[PDB]
């Protein structure tokens, strides 16, 4: 089997991107952000705390045919940028771009933290990193991707997000008009539940390329790129006027600038950023001080290549027996 499913920004900076999934019988659409950096699937449900609902769509399980509770399970996750949610179990139907797992775990919403209810365009998230880092107690559930891989006709899915446009996720095949030239393939560790490589280096516009190795996660579920402080501020020192700003959180610009591309290194290969994808507007309405879409990991712990870099490429999740993670310019 395959399935193939659109992805959309959630607004005109590319915050975040949201696929349509079907849940249950008959189907409940939710808007999902899917997050190769988790691995829960989690949905604003009838069960969320109406003061947390805020214009999101949700999953009434009473209302599915297919919906059984999962005795006893329950589940509570927080995220890299200090959100949460927690709440029971289901099991049900879902289906993505017309590929269908039976018996999902579908992880309801008692409670959600802040900046979900205040985003009512995701309906809750499609984790796709390793199953290992799923949050379900006391029996850990598989994530979609894992449940379907068996059935697949090949055991990958591919992200192609698009920069200011809609992109695409597909499951089971690879979409050789999709890309430019070859697609290089890397090294993974799964070691800590991620889809975790190394980077061979970078360079800023038309710089000469460093070669140097930096550790990272691709990660679909954060919005920018989060590099060591070195690299950032070699990228950032070619901007007249920007600076990096602790009462903000990192480093803005001049809205005025024309931005340098970034080059990062896939083995040999080379993935180009264009200057205007790290672009990330004023930092309040009406400013002119521009926030960067390359800031600084120090204190995350990782390297995070998130939708700022890998829009750039198209990006191969191959899930075989040992995990790789494939790159092709487009």
């Amino acid at each position: 089997s395959t399935g193939s499913a659109t992805t959309t920004p959630i607004d005109s900076l590319d915050d975040a991107y949201i696929t349509p999934v079907q849940i249950g019988t008959p189907a409940q659409t939710l808007n999902l952000d899917f997050d190769t950096g988790s691995s829960d699937l989690w949905v604003f449900s009838s069960e969320t705390t109406a003061s947390e609902v805020d214009g999101q769509t949700i999953y009434t399980p009473s209302k599915s045919t297919t919906a059984k509770l999962l005795s006893g399970a329950t589940w509570s996750i927080s995220y890299g940028d200090g959100s949460s949610s927690s709440g029971d179990v289901y099991t049900d139907t879902v289906s993505v771009g017309g590929l269908t797992v039976t018996g999902q775990a579908v992880e309801s919403a008692k409670k959600v933290s802040s900046s979900f209810t205040e985003d009512s365009t995701i309906d809750g998230l499609l984790g796709l990193a390793f199953s290992t880092l799923n949050t379900v107690s006391p029996t850990q559930q598989k994530t979609f991707f894992d449940n379907a891989k068996a059935s697949l006709d090949s055991p990958v899915f591919t992200a192609d997000l698009g920069y200011h446009a809609p992109g695409t996720y597909n499951f089971g095949f690879i979409d050789t008009t999709a890309y430019t030239g070859s697609i290089t393939y890397t090294a993974v560790s799964t070691k800590q539940g991620f889809w975790e490589w190394t980077s061979t280096g970078y360079a800023v516009g038309s710089g000469t390329f460093k070669s140097t190795s930096i550790d990272g996660i691709a990660d679909t579920g954060t919005t920018l790129l989060y590099l060591p402080a070195t690299v950032v501020s070699a990228y950032w020192a070619q901007v007249s006027g920007a600076k990096s700003s602790s009462s903000v959180g990192g480093y803005v610009f001049p809205c005025s600038a024309t931005l340098p591309s970034f080059t990062f290194g896939v083995g040999s290969a080379r993935i180009v950023i264009p200057g205007d994808y790290i672009d990330f507007g004023p930092i309040s309405t009406g400013s002119s001080s521009c926030f960067g879409g390359i800031q600084s990991s120090a204190g995350i712990g990782i390297n995070i290549f998130g939708d700022v870099a890998l829009k750039a490429a198209f990006v191969v999740f191959n899930g075989a027996t040992t995990p790789t993670l494939g790159f092709a310019s487009k």
